[PDB]
């Protein structure tokens, strides 16, 4: 095995081994059990939030969807007056709603200085998609009425990654015009792939041990049954899709299982013509910027910030 | 260790053919027989060379510019009309000890015949004969003449390896000297840093695994060419000196996923964005280091695209 990387900050060290202290143990697959494990778990990355940053956050509903609204404690920037960003959290498409949401949307909302509407959108297994991309697509639909669409940007961690790239095809589907640019943070419209997932983990590989193939569908029962042919749910596999993307922020931590699926979908976005910005950050496991206790998160949410400060519009609307 | 993963599933079957020939074709140990080391990797660029000439149509000049032997390397059709008032320089790799000649052209002929643009190979000075900053002075020297026939803005400059630290290197060489700074660059597997992070534990340039405990890896690179010079001289080390960073033209780095050099890229990559520099970064899940000096598969050749697209869409265009 591996030192911790050496490019890492002393707080980040510390983060790793409170991040291995976090991990969940066997739930063999007891969802009720699950839940209330990770509820505790954005709970817990809630209170470090709020500890670093100081923001305001309202319930809404737009177009019959739940949302969060979540802007810094004394108002947005009059950079961003007329800019908007949609969060989609992750979760494994199973939860993250509530507190796990607002763990992704504080520290942008407070670092860019800009309003974030982040999306209970409905979750897995009782919903299955595109339950969540019709939700993210509601949301999307009311804040154009405030918003131009290029000013409005989408990201989501994880999960909220995957959905993320799914809104957008869902978006083109219904005829609205694209947002501005997206964040796919670890994790897009595509499955998992490449090196990656071996290191991370996720499969076992190494001496005594069979390494198998890895799936061209992700997993997760909130995609069971859609085909692998269908691009509105794996677009970044899709050179039809890709070419309609907006501008595409992908930024993982260098240990994160979806790093490889990342630096395809990049490469494929670059060939497409689609501007396209990857981040990697050495060492760094999946979501590691739920933790905002060392420089790295805070470097990971200037990078985000920067990347929609450079590709959304300003004009109002 | 790599050798447990089955290779990447993103990769072509030409790659996969490609990866079986890289690794039966590794060199063997050399015990500082310079001399044997040399004939090997002549062997080895010789041999790419033929698989570029039998997928590109070139032709290939030498010259003398301030006194450095360079190659002029042109697609055979000619330049477009879009790179007639470009240039590229190419900075070749093979370790900063070899390349020279046959590893030029190596690098030079895909990317001249890919952008329709012509590209200046510098013949620079090898270690461990002579050492840094040896090769930042024929770089500039090259430069310095091209600047007598094209902006500079519309001078790009790129290397792979050795060549993408020499690169970086020549940069705040050309800064010294005074002269405009490059439209932009190309530090393919390789940069003005030192190897650093997870990728040179993975790719086992430092032994790794199992009962035996990974040492901390050099603040410095290795190469007899870097020899004695300090961890401080931001000329050597730019991309970790937050001055010479933000000078940086636009920069494109490249690297295999597989490549010893992958971490210390993203990490540049990282200061570079911080620092307000235009930079791309690009990884091709599964390959090794230099790994587009091969250049029967896809990889390589969507690899050559994203070179030309970058600086097609850095450099300018007016003479
Ligand atoms: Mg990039």
């Amino acid at each position: 095995w591996l030192p911790p990387s050496n490019q890492l900050s002393p707080e980040a060290r510390s983060v790793l081994d409170r991040m291995d202290a976090a991990k969940a143990p066997e739930f063999n697959g007891d969802l009720v059990r699950q839940r209330a494990f990770y509820q505790q778990f954005n709970d817990d990355r809630l209170v470090e939030m709020r500890r670093v940053f100081r923001t305001r956050e309202r319930h809404e509903t737009l177009n019959a969807v739940h949302v969060q609204v979540v802007e810094p404690a004394d108002g947005v920037s009059a950079r961003n007056r007329d800019r908007v960003l949609i969060n989609v959290h992750g979760g494994a498409f199973m939860w993250g709603a509530g507190s796990g949401a607002l763990v992704e949307a504080i520290p942008i909302a407070a670092t860019m200085g800009v309003s974030v509407v982040t999306v209970d959108y409905r979750l897995a297994p009782e919903n299955r998609y595109p339950a969540a991309s019709e939700d993210v697509t509601a949301v999307y639909r009311a804040l154009l009425e405030r918003y131009p669409a290029a000013n409005i940007g989408i990201f989501g961690s994880s999960a909220g990654g995957v959905i993320t790239a799914q809104a957008v095809t869902w978006i083109r589907r219904e005829g609205l015009p694209r947002p501005g640019a997206i964040g796919t943070l670890c994790g897009t419209g595509a499955p998992y792939s490449g090196d990656s997932p071996y290191l991370a983990g996720v499969v076992p590989v190494g001496p005594g041990v069979k390494a198998p193939p890895l799936p061209g569908l992700l997993p997760t029962a909130y995609m069971e049954g859609v085909g692998a042919d269908d691009a509105r749910a794996y677009p970044l596999t899709s050179d039809a899709e890709t070419v309609f993307m907006p501008p595409t922020l992908l930024l993982a931590g260098g240990r994160d299982f979806a790093v490889s699926a990342l630096s395809l979908a990049h490469r494929r976005l670059a060939r497409a013509g689609v501007d396209s910005e990857l981040h990697l950050f050495d060492g760094l496991p999946h979501a590691f910027f739920v933790w905002p206790d060392m420089p790295e998160s805070l470097e990971a949410y200037a990078l985000i910030a920067g990347f929609f400060d450079s590709r959304l519009g300003l004009t109002p609307s």
